[PDB]
Formats: C-alpha cells, structure tokens, sequence
C-alpha cells in the first residue's frame, strides 16, 4: 500500500526552470553545469504555502502530470504537495509568512482553502496524489506550549488538522503529518508525548483511509543514518532520522497508528553540516543535496525518502531590516546575503550542489 510504489514522481516545470534559467547561465564549471541540469530532474514537493497556490500552482501541477499520463508515461506520475497554511502559523517561529490569523476569520479561511483543495482533489482523482500536511504544527503542541501564540492556538491546530484530514481523505490521495525531526521530537523526553498527540489525532479523525503516517525532517537538514553524531545534535541519542524513527513507531503502533514515514533528505547529504546549533534552520551552511526521492528505501518502516523543501529555494532574508525577517536568517552559520522566502538563492542552489552526496 506504499503510495510511493509504483509511479514515477512529477519532476515540476518551475523548479527546473528556475535551474536552467536562474542558476546555470552563472555556472561555470562545466562539471557543475552537467550536475545542475541532473538536479533539475529531481522532482520535488510544491507548496500551498499561500492561498492564491490553490487555483494555479496546483491545478498547473495536476493538469501537467494528466497530460504527461494521458501521453503514456510509465510509470504513471504522481503529484507531491505540501499542504502550509493554518491560521496563527508557525506559532514559536520569531517570524512568519502565514496570511491568517485565528482573530481574524482565520478558521472560516482555512476551512474554505481546504474545501477548494478537495474539489480541486476530486476532479484530478486520475492523478495519484501524495500530501506533506502543514509543518512546523502539532510539533509545536509537543514542545512549544510555554510560548503564549501556542498555547493560544493549540486547540485550533487540533480541530483544523481533523477537518483536513477528513477533507482530503479521498480515494487516490496518501496523507503525511508533519511531524518535525529528531533534534526536535526526537530526544527521549519528547517521543511518547508526540506519539500520544499523534495517535490520539489519527483515532479523534476516524483513522481515514488516505491517512499513510507521517513525514520528517521537513525543511531541515538531518541525516537519514550516519555513523557517529554531528556534534551539534549532541547529547541527543536520537542523533538522526533513523534513530528517531526506529524509536518514535512503536509508540505510535502501540497506541494504534502505524503511521509509515517519508524523510527529508533534500539538503541531507553533507554530514556533519555546517550548523552551529541544531535548532538553526534557516539557509544552513556547509549543507549538500542528499539521497534522492525514492520508494526504495531498505527499511519498513520509512515509504520513502522526499525532497520537500526544494534546495534553493531560500529560507528567508538576511536583510534584517525587512519585514519578513526572522532572526535565525542573520546568524553566522545562515548563508547571507539571502534574498525572500521562497525566492531563488543562486549561491546556496550552487553549495547543494557542490556538496551533493551522493555526487551528481
Ligand atoms: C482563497 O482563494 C479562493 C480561491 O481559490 C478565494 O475564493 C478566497 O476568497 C480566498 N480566501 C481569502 C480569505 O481570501
Ligand atoms: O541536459 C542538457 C543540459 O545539461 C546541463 C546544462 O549543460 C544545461 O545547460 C543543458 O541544457
Ligand atoms: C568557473 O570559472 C570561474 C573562474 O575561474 C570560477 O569562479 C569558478 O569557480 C569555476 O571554476
Ligand atoms: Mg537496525
């Protein structure tokens, strides 16, 4: 019931031209060059970051993988979506880019953007199509309701998480829950809270169908499995994807959710990376393109290995003065100057691919 087996994953139209037209004309290595065009092939996940996504991005998307199919691909292609734009989002960040707000009609918008996916779902239900259900959420419900905009919108997250998972319970969609990484519900004291909220909320939504399990290291940099810890995950045991895996699914099970992962390694393959602290996220240095997608992943317990955040896609803006600005975009070990949310950054599309790994 892999979602992952049997189809190939739909390489986007808009990163590969932000490859071709963005970074290679600036390269000038011709072994860099060759890479470049191989990474641009590396199909990806898209965002519903924003809710004008919904009506372009995603039926573009859809409707490109329909005509690829309909023209004989084969194997079929299937479509990889990030689902990010609960109210009051990223409740702990010291910045944000969501557009609403809980006091401001936030669940009545969510609601109406959810219901418009599953429209949009139901007439492509010829598309396979894999879902990443809003990072940076109910993690925050483990570890970060001591800050007030948390606790504030815990029972939010809680309700609107159900009503997407219900929603977009459809017959030719798999569902993933974001479910942070192991340096963050990955230490000891933080495995069996998670995988209590977790397990309550796959029960509390009917343990829909289309529910596969849930997806790590989303936007981060984690290892898959390596043999001595980075010494800035130390002294975590659960110093990688797998450790925290290996530990996090029996809880899960035990409590009747044996929820199958999909792990980021997008920006995975340099180990250690260039981070200072493991909590430093945004636009890391010293990181390399990682394992590339695939179903194939030699263990039970993991559907496959993703790239959601698409590397070179920025984290967020050096320039401290701008609007958007997060602090942990201006620190030593965040690569500057960077350019919007979102937006291209050459310079760290190109560091990806010097420290691919495996090599392209
Ligand atoms: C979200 O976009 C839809 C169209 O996809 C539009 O009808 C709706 O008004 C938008 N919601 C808000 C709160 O602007
Ligand atoms: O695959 C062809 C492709 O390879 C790589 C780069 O050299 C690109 O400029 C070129 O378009
Ligand atoms: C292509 O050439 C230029 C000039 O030597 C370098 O800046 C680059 O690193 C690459 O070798
Ligand atoms: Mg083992």
């Amino acid at each position: 019931g892999n979602p992952f087996e049997g189809v190939q994953l739909w390489a986007n139209n808009y990163y590969r031209s932000e490859v071709h037209t963005l970074a290679i004309p600036q390269i000038t290595d011709p072994a860099l060059r060759a890479a470049a065009s191989a990474v641009a092939e590396v199909p990806s996940f898209q965002w519903l970051d924003r809710n004008v996504t919904v009506d372009t991005l995603l039926v573009q998307t859809l409707s490109e993988i329909r005509e690829a199919n309909q023209a004989g691909a084969n194997p079929q292609y299937a479509a990889q979506i990030v689902v990010y734009d609960l109210p009051d989002r990223d409740c702990a960040a010291a910045a944000s880019n969501g557009e609403w707000a809980i006091a401001n009609n936030g669940v009545n918008n969510y609601k109406a953007y959810i219901n418009r996916i599953r429209e949009i779902l139901i007439s492509f239900s010829d598309v396979r199509t894999i879902l990443v259900i809003e990072p940076d959420s109910l993690a925050n419900m483990v570890t970060n309701m001591n800050v007030p905009k948390c606790s504030g919108a815990a029972s939010t997250y809680r309700e609107l998480t159900i009503y997407a998972l219900k929603q977009l319970d459809l017959p030719h969609v798999a569902m993933y829950m974001d479910a942070g990484h192991a340096g963050w519900l990955g230490w000891p004291a933080n495995i069996q809270p998670a995988a209590e909220l977790f397990a309550k909320i796959y029960e509390d939504a009917g343990k829909p169908r289309a529910v596969r399990g849930l997806a790590t290291n989303v936007a981060n940099y984690n290892a898959w499995s390596v043999s001595s810890p980075p010494p800035y995950t130390s002294p975590n045991p659960n110093y990688d994807e797998k450790h925290y895996i290996e530990a996090f699914r029996p809880l899960l099970e035990a409590r009747g959710f044996p929820a199958q992962f999909i792990v980021d390694q997008g920006r995975s393959g340099k180990q250690p990376t260039g981070q200072k602290e493991w909590g430093h996220w945004c636009n890391a240095i010293g990181t390399g393109f990682g394992m590339r997608p695939t179903a194939n992943t030699g263990h039970q317990y993991v559907d496959a290995f993703v790239w959601v955040k698409p590397g070179g896609e920025c984290d967020g803006t050096s320039d401290t003065t701008a609007a958007r600005y997060d602090y942990h975009c201006g620190l030593e070990d965040a690569l500057k100057p960077a350019p919007e949310a979102g937006q291209w950054f050459n310079e760290y599309f190109i560091q990806l691919l010097r420290n691919a790994n495996p090599p392209f």
